[PDB]
């Protein structure tokens, strides 16, 4: 079971776990309990598998879209912030984290992609995706490529899918529809067909995943890469002389990331439950707090009325906030992890050749809408059955 009296965390690797720990460790010298940040792969798929059976960590960290499949499964507590604590966060951040009336995590940081490009190589980034084979044809004459970004995980491709007009779920008449999916449209194709014709004329390749762009960029080898504000802290190190900035548009339309509100949901099953409140309300969520993890890796715009009050004084974080005002805030409805499989698919498998772009998003529709010792008890059940009646255990 989950242990009563100290805290478990998890929180993916790319983000500030290191500072988090320090959050953790000032809390232990104040209060006595224990706390242990972790930050397992795919924590987000181990996650409810362990939940499930009343296990995992006392704390979960992840963007919101998750956490309404979590809430949906009995997997995650409602909250109990008061009105005053309510309100030293943005509405609008309280809504992401909103399910089914209830309150069921408590949001830390608004993330956004942006476009983050060396200005040594590229002092003017370009406005548009049209123009990057261009680019890469010139930086390619210097040793160099124009672009590296993620191509392994949607979440980084999407911004280009939805630009011309691709979507996850209508949202008309109150509810989100999980029968009207926009992977498949027009928009949706051009977006997607656009980042294949990019690696069919060699401007990227399929196989690039989040550590390869990383380096690539941070080593000075590619111009520009397609990140969140958690990036920020390894280029600093890298001392690639950096800016972050608009994404580029397609069709003329701007790219239009999908939204995540960070957010820390309790474990339905943890014992800790009034624990990892104290921690979460009166350590983490605080100047100092949010600060500590902030210094480690950047969380982007904070939640926290009073911090984001200071982060928005940074570019980085304007640039943040331009790039998620022009996209739209994930949903964060149960069928989400089937789009995100699905989206997922398509895109490796378009990338990739493995598929066409139309057969790809064909089946990404079909799968984004359709609805998202128990085994030892079965098998005696069926067992049972061969030996009714007169029947008999073997010949
Ligand atoms: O790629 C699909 C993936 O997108 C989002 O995951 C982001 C996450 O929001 C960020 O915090 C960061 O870790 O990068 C991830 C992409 O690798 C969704 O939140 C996630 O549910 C979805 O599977």
């Amino acid at each position: 079971k989950i242990e009563e009296g100290k805290l478990v965390i998890w929180i993916n690797g790319d983000k500030g776990y290191n500072g988090l720990a320090e959050v953790g460790k000032k809390f232990e010298k104040d209060t006595g309990i224990k706390v242990t940040v972790e930050h397992p792969d795919k924590l987000e798929e181990k996650f409810p598998q362990v939940a499930a059976t009343g296990d995992g960590p006392d704390i979960i960290f992840w963007a919101h879209d998750r956490f309404g499949g979590y809430a949906q499964s009995g997997l995650l507590a409602e909250i109990t912030p008061d009105k005053a604590f309510q309100d030293k966060l943005y509405p609008f951040t309280w809504d992401a984290v909103r399910y089914n009336g209830k309150l069921i995590a408590y949001p830390i940081a608004v993330e956004a992609l942006s476009l983050i490009y060396n200005k040594d190589l590229l002092p003017n980034p370009p406005k548009t995706w049209e123009e990057i084979p261009a680019l890469d044809k010139e930086l390619k004459a210097k040793g160099k490529s124009a672009l590296m970004f993620n191509l392994q995980e949607p979440y980084f491709t999407w911004p280009l899918i939805a630009a011309d007009g691709g979507y996850a779920f209508k949202y008309e008449n109150g509810k989100y529809d999980i029968k009207d999916v926009g992977v498949d449209n027009a928009g949706a194709k051009a977006g997607l067909t656009f980042l294949v014709d990019l690696i069919k004329n060699k401007h990227m390749n399929a196989d690039t995943d989040y550590s390869i762009a990383e380096a690539a960029f941070n080593k000075g080898e590619t111009a520009m890469t397609i990140n969140g504000p958690w990036a920020w802290s390894n280029i600093d190190t890298s001392k690639v002389n950096y800016g972050v900035t608009v994404l580029p548009t397609f069709k003329g339309q701007p790219s239009k990331p999908f939204v995540g509100v960070l957010s820390a949901g309790i474990n339905a099953a943890s014992p800790n439950k009034e624990l990892a409140k104290e921690f979460l309300e009166n350590y983490l969520l605080t100047d100092e707090g949010l600060e500590a993890v902030n210094k480690d890796k950047p969380l982007g715009a904070v939640a926290l009325k009073s911090y984001e009050e200071e982060l928005a004084k940074d570019p980085r974080i304007a640039a943040t906030m331009e790039n998620a005002q022009k996209g739209e805030i994930m949903p964060n409805i149960p069928q989400m992890s089937a789009f995100w499989y699905a989206v997922r698919t398509a895109v490796i498998n378009a990338a990739s050749g493995r598929q066409t772009v139309d057969e790809a998003l064909k089946d990404a529709q079909t799968n984004s809408s359709s609805k998202a010792e128990k085994t030892k008890q079965g098998v005696a059940e069926a067992a049972g059955k061969t030996k009714e009646g007169v029947l008999y255990v073997g010949s």
